[PDB]
């Protein structure tokens, strides 16, 4: 049996939640996304897995008196959007890139109800801004920074410790994109990857330094 939906406080009005799902070829692989309050108001960063771990999230803070106001999924795979179905049936508005729906579309799976195009988009002005620093794990991947905590959630883009799937990925931009990302967040007080643990800013370097690694490994 895979372990439990765990939710935990990283900061004020930051939540981390952890799902898991079995993975052909990696395993019980752990999730992360973040659950961010603003005022009354909670935005999922990312889905878990599955629709009954989303509804199971939902309905935590729903139960504690925060209403459910959108979701944002940071790229295509299923441990990012597997719960857009789901929230879309209970009518919460959810929003991924304009490359993360078309991706989804081709798969043949549901899309969010909302879209942006763009390198930079506020999803809530002020509070949580969303980036795209180009294709490395996968091609529409974005990252979410909350500029008043200094956190970054990096997604399925921050990989410290090696790169994981590769089967979407664009080693040859990665590098790149690291690069970008890092100068763009190197005062981050926390940076929050998918499957690994959370750290500090060094996490953006660590990132970059196996970008590199691993495209040098390919030639
Ligand atoms: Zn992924
Ligand atoms: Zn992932």
């Amino acid at each position: 049996s895979l372990p439990d939906l765990k939710i935990e406080k990283l900061d004020e009005g930051v939540y981390v939640h952890t799902s898991f799902e079995e993975v052909n070829g990696w395993g019980v692989v752990p999730k992360h996304g973040l659950v961010v309050l603003v005022n009354a108001e909670a935005y999922l960063i990312d889905t878990p897995f599955t629709a009954k771990d989303t509804e199971k999230l939902v309905t935590w803070f729903v139960e504690r008196g925060y209403k459910i106001k959108g979701s944002i999924s940071s790229h295509f795979h299923s441990d990012s959007t597997g719960g857009i179905e789901w929230l879309n049936s209970r009518s919460i508005p959810t929003y991924a890139s304009e490359l993360t729906n078309e991706l989804l579309k081709k798969d043949g799976k549901v899309q969010a109800t909302n879209s942006f195009s763009g390198v930079n988009y506020w999803l809530v002005k002020n509070k949580i801004e969303v980036f795209y620093p180009g294709p490395g794990h996968t091609p529409d991947n974005v990252v979410v920074w909350l500029p008043e905590r200094k956190i970054l959630f990096g997604g399925c883009f921050i990989k410290p410790y090696g790169l994981g799937n590769l089967g979407d990925a664009n080693i040859e931009a990665w590098p790149k994109s690291a690069k970008l990302l890092k100068s763009k967040y190197g005062k981050a007080k926390l940076v929050v990857p998918s499957h690994s643990e959370v750290g500090d800013a060094s996490l953006l370097k660590l990132t970059l330094e196996q970008a590199v690694k691993g495209l040098n490994e390919s030639k």
